[PDB]
């Protein structure tokens, strides 16, 4: 056993801010007193250990055997996070092999209001979910490094040389503002309980930017106090879970309509007597004393029978092409931790049945972020700008994926499906023209898919309700309230002049 040993030691690196857009802190390390030990060196002081035991709220008989099964160690924990007072009042009783170092804790200001976004660090301040991983690199820095002279107790008698400094992680801004952030976890939170709904997400885009503006989900948890939570409290459900979007993929289908040259707006379906069989399937719409609708009155009504009779005219295969453009199934390119792509199927023969299906939102499945992603794209002038997390102070050229023209004319359609007479005028925000599309999809998923002002885009939003418990389950009763609260709130906190 050896009389000295020689060891080069990591030197921890200061981990980097998180920021929201306008630096407000949502991540910051701080610096926490650890209390550690050296047995070989306790074990020559034992007349001590029994108030070192009381000092540490720990039983003597438990403690003095803690010690004795290490005795042959140079190194354990006795507690990790105290204040620089808990550490001193300890570090008072001058108990050998018994010394402080401060190491640095994150703690999160906004606490549960950005948990699913931010994620968190493991005791060792390595980011272990959300943004906190997805930016690791980053953000943790690189450990300097030094050498140290021991003796044979493993106890530290000399620092010989510093061979490389720490180098600090970097800040990250955010997309996020944290503004519309605490306005949009508020009203989902608001709505879950005035619907006695299990789960929601709530998801704001900048349409021009291509920026993540909010991400809230419920449940949530305080990333500050992780003891017993629900592990369903966790998930970042906007890129984790995946639904059938239903009645909220139409302006697609309506889109590949008008680029199709077979269809005007004013043009004319028959949707009698509000059902369709095609084999064994039967095509049921919700309302059905209808005969003639014009492609608006599909969207107001919401008319399952009207896509479908389109769709068989257009053909599936257009309508799958806008929704693969508009990044339905596809990657976004975030890298979030566990972010889903979900699934827009394909055939190579598409029956009547699975064209009816998509053309209304059932068979596929997207997150909440892909659907606001697409609606984004239809409100930037048919123009996908790709999609970020952090901060976008030079914005990346969008793909034009819809004509601007269709784009624009499906827009107008829209702002009708909120602003028209049986339309979803809980959707409709005071001061300002609103555009959107309510569905509901099966125990029920209430969603509503929006954007303001009509007039100039500037937001695109997503509200989605799992199994809300009243009598109303319809997006158009369930969403479309909470859509309108919040699109008020992040146009005024945006300065978005009223276009009504
Ligand atoms: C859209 O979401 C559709 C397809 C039509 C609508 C009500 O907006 N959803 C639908 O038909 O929902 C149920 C009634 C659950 C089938």
């Amino acid at each position: 056993d050896p009389a000295r040993s020689v060891r080069h030691i990591a030197i921890p690196a200061h981990r980097g801010l998180i920021t929201d857009r306008n630096g407000e802190p949502l991540a910051v390390s701080t610096p926490v007193t650890t209390l550690w030990a050296n047995p070989k060196e306790l074990m020559t002081a034992k007349e001590r250990w029994p108030q070192l035991a009381a000092a540490l709220g720990q039983d003597t008989k438990l403690f003095a055997d803690r010690i004795e099964q290490n005795a042959e160690r140079e190194f354990i924990y006795l507690v990790r996070g105290l204040t620089p007072e808990q550490g001193e009042g300890v570090i008072a009783l001058k108990v050998p092999g018994v010394y402080s170092i401060e190491e640095f804790r994150r703690f999160y200001p906004a606490g549960e209001v950005v948990a699913h976004a931010v994620g968190f660090t493991d005791v060792d301040d390595r980011g272990r979910e959300g943004i906190e991983l997805a930016f690791d690199e980053w953000l943790a820095g690189v450990p300097g490094k030094r050498q140290v002279l021991k003796d044979r107790r493993g106890r530290v008698i000399k620092d010989v040389q510093v061979t490389k400094n720490a180098k600090p992680g970097k800040t990250l801004a955010l997309s996020i503002d944290l503004r519309l952030q605490y306005l949009a976890h508020r009203e989902l939170r608001n709505a879950l309980l005035e619907n006695g709904a299990k789960a929601g997400s709530l998801v704001i885009m900048d349409v021009k930017t291509g920026e993540i503006l909010a991400m809230t989900n419920q449940p949530t948890y305080n990333p500050n106090n992780r003891r017993n939570l629900q592990p369903a409290a966790m998930r970042n459900r906007a890129m984790i879970d995946v639904f059938e979007p239903g009645s909220t993929v139409k302006p697609f289908s309506m889109s590949a309509a008008l680029a199709s040259g077979r269809w005007k707006p004013s043009d004319i379906v028959d949707v009698y007597p509000g059902t369709l069989q095609i084999g064994r399937y039967t095509i049921r719409d919700v309302s059905r004393n209808s005969r003639q609708l014009d492609l608006t009155g599909i969207l107001i009504k919401s008319s399952n029978v009207g896509i479908s009779k389109i769709a068989f005219d257009i053909g599936a295969e257009s309508i799958y092409s806008v929704m693969q453009q508009v990044g339905l199934g596809q990657d976004t390119g975030l890298g979030f931790p566990g972010e889903r792509v979900g699934n827009l199927p394909n055939h190579r023969k598409w029956p009547k049945a699975e064209t009816a299906t998509l053309a209304y939102g059932y068979g596929l499945s997207v997150t909440a972020i892909q659907l606001a992603h697409a609606y984004a794209a239809l409100a930037n002038d048919g123009k996908s700008v790709p999609l970020s997390m952090t901060r976008v102070d030079r914005v990346p050229d969008g793909v034009q994926v819809i004509s601007p023209e269709v784009a624009s004319t499906v827009q107008g359609m829209l702002q009708q499906v909120v602003e028209a007479q049986g339309g979803v005028f809980r959707a409709q925000v005071p001061g300002y023209h609103a555009a959107g599309k309510s569905g509901t999809a099966r125990a029920y998923r209430s969603l509503f898919a929006g954007f303001a002002p009509a007039t100039d885009p500037r937001i695109a939003m997503v509200v989605v309700i799992d199994e809300p418990s009243k009598a109303g389950y319809f997006g158009g009763l369930v969403s479309a309230p909470v859509f309108s609260k919040v699109m008020a709130g992040a146009l005024r906190l945006m300065n978005v002049p009223p276009d009504n």
